[PDB]
């Protein structure tokens, strides 16, 4: 048995949602990791030297598309990060239809049309990592989020589903539910960084995480702690 | 204090696909209980013993339709129990966008649909029970469910973000959640996927209708006002885990 | 099948810390039920026309000699409620072996004594429902209850291997986790301390027969406070 | 802001059973990754590659005694990682309170004397990382596993609340809950295969390193999914 870090291997990465913000920090990281990095974009095109794809998560013909560039460019998504996420935050009774949708739509259902393209390949090569972004509120419940907390925590039965058929075929897929990130309810009394995100998203995504299937990473502080 | 049961109060109570099935058990629960209950259904009518709405909880218009035929009849829906559900399982490699959507917008988005529209009546009269029915398939990944394990999940998500907003209103959201539960599509599987099931299960049998309903009705009784945002398994032991 | 509430049964029942409290609330409901309601005491006695037996649930032969006078008085236990509990919260620099070790000892091995003394009839009869008073700290975490929450976190632990070795013989063992109980509104959705008898209905649930297939579970009677993972 | 791993930083280590097994990889591993480690042992000594300190985990003063003599040989212990533990199963109807209390006072009260041990010097440096090693049975019950399971989920909400306390001043506490592991040895476990004791040393090493101070309370588990459920 190798008693230090194992050999890196260098991945097929496709991060949704990977110009800016957290999902730009994601990218960022795990191309230092050493990682061929691609990222989706719906015009911005991609920062520094990634590879770009233009590709909106509501289109599953958009999410067909952009995997066979990315395949073409670097072979078959090995490590997908499905990042891509809006909010439409409203208290319940003000909360329309339209707007549960849409936040529905591009978080759970758009992290499922990446996740299920990306299966294509992963089950015949053996070997992947979904990697869905969630969010404390999946299982804590922010009070004006009905719609983002429904959609965050439909990540986490999603990827305990295809780990329970697939992580045999050494595919398994997680929930890093970061918290806020740049009080009161914050144990370590501050907000996290994006960096710090991306830190536990290049765990899951190394050769450290091989025995990790259908689990929930809180980069939250502790303030999801409960039940 | 009272040392006994909290004395009984008739709840106007909607349980949408209780037309059918573990639903219309919930629903005949209910009713025994001494509720005034009303089911959904689809246009095959409603049962002879319970009042009937028309409702389609993929229609926002039927269900704001649906909830003032009910209020007319019994009342503002005060105890409002989410049923209505359907299954499209898969691999996850063979699952279309269909598949996946259809199950979202019945069994999550249609359960928010008919929420929503609960709560209007419910905060403003500081009562409400909104009885999410799960799976526990939600948080235990029945494999071949990358569908129904998001849409019973999200329903978790949704009930504690409801309750955070308004458990102070006296207005709160829990989820029951079943597993292998006795049905005619059950008792149809070959004996080996039946018996292969058992294999998961502590308790080494599967549950009944009217266990399901057990969970609701303590749920929609005087006994269960502190509780808020829990999920209650259903599932002999199946889903213990984290 | 029957389409109200299953028929009743009247079962032999013991509450450990049923001289007060929330364990008072509890017998008392259970009585109400229908059943036939024991409780432990130190020493104060039973209330109403309750069946009282002395137990101090950190002496195993206490407990051992407890079960028996039940079971002369009403036949063996069949539902056990593990009320009996202490608190003796620190800051984690400032708590003792001592303090940790006592809250431990009547918490956490004091259920498993009852409901390992329990079991011996349990199983054979093919019926049992171990019901364990956890709370909130168990897996929310207050501050200053590293000793608590270990212990009260414990019980789902024990619950859950205790439900897995034996529901297929009629016996589950399941938590029920009070938040704040009228005898900190910030963190509770509610924005109201809940109330010894919202306690007891939890545990008359588990008690009933609407509960035969609930195994491992924890019931939280907390207003939402306890939200999480 | 840096895009890369954060630089790494050396700590003080302190391993309980961490002198064979799975203990002794996760030790192993934190000297490769560049800390200095120290582990425990209850008279066999450590293996010549890693400094020994005696000590049982059952003896406060004896946990008192190993982190002094850690910190006299490489400062005050700034990641701790609790694995010393037994096993002893049996039958609820079967298991005595001598086999329940001897497995909680190891695996639970043990772990409890090392983290209020290492308490006080970890909250006046502001930095501190807890880490319990837990077992897929605190949550998922393994059956005949009364007192291991009530042992191994103590340990989350010790964690939790420890976190609650001390995560304002850098101490964090988090649980890996491994499930079967090769070192200590099927259609429970969705990998369909068992894990390896590095596997679970990854997890200690991420819990330990620089990418993880926004994480507490949490529990990792490293089992193949085997622990899915709530
Ligand atoms: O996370 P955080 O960074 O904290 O929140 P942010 O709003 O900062 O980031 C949201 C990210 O998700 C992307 N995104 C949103 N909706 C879609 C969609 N339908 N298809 C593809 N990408 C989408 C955004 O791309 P965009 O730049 O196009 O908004 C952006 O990259
Ligand atoms: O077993 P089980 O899981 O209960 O499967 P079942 O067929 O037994 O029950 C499903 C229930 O959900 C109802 N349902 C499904 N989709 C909708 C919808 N869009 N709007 C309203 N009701 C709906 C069904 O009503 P119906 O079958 O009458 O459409 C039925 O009452
Ligand atoms: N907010 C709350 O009150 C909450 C309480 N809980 C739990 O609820 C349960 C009861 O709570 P509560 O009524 O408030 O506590 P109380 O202090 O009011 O009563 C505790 C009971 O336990 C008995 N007891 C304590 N130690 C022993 C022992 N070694 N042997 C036998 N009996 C013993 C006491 O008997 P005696 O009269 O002789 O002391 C008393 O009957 C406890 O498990 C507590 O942890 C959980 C969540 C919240
Ligand atoms: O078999 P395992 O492979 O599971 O190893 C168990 C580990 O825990 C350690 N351990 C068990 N009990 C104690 C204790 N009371 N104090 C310190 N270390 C302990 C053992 O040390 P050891 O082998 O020294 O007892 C060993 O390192």
């Amino acid at each position: 048995a190798t008693a230090g870090r194992p050999a890196f291997v260098s991945r097929s990465v496709l991060v949704t949602g990977g110009n800016r913000g957290i999902g730009l920090a994601i990218a960022r990281r795990l191309a230092a990791d050493g990682h061929k990095v691609a990222v989706t974009h719906r015009g911005s095109g991609a920062p520094d030297d990634l590879f770009g794809v233009q590709c909106d998560v509501t289109d599953s013909a958009a999410v067909d598309r952009a995997f066979k560039e990315v395949e073409e460019h670097q072979g078959p998504v090995e490590v997908l990060v499905a990042n891509a996420g809006i909010s439409k935050d409203a208290f319940l009774m003000r909360m329309t239809e339209e707007r549960f949708e849409e936040v529905i739509n591009t978080n759970l259902t758009g992290a499922f049309r990446c996740a299920q393209r990306a299966s294509r390949t992963m089950q015949r090569k053996r070997f992947g990592r979904i990697i869905f972004i969630g969010s404390v509120s999946g299982m804590w419940g922010i009070g004006n989020q009905a719609n983002y907390a429904a959609a965050k925590a439909g990540l986490i039965g999603m990827a305990r589903s295809i780990s329970r058929e697939l992580a045999k075929a050494g595919v398994t897929a997680n929930v890093v539910a970061p918290g806020y990130i740049d009080l009161d309810f914050i144990p370590a009394k501050r907000v996290g960084t994006a960096e710090e995100v991306a830190g536990a998203v290049s765990f899951l995504a190394s050769e450290d995480a091989s025995y990790i299937a259908g689990a929930v990473i809180p980069v939250d502080g502790g303030m999801g702690m409960g039940h």
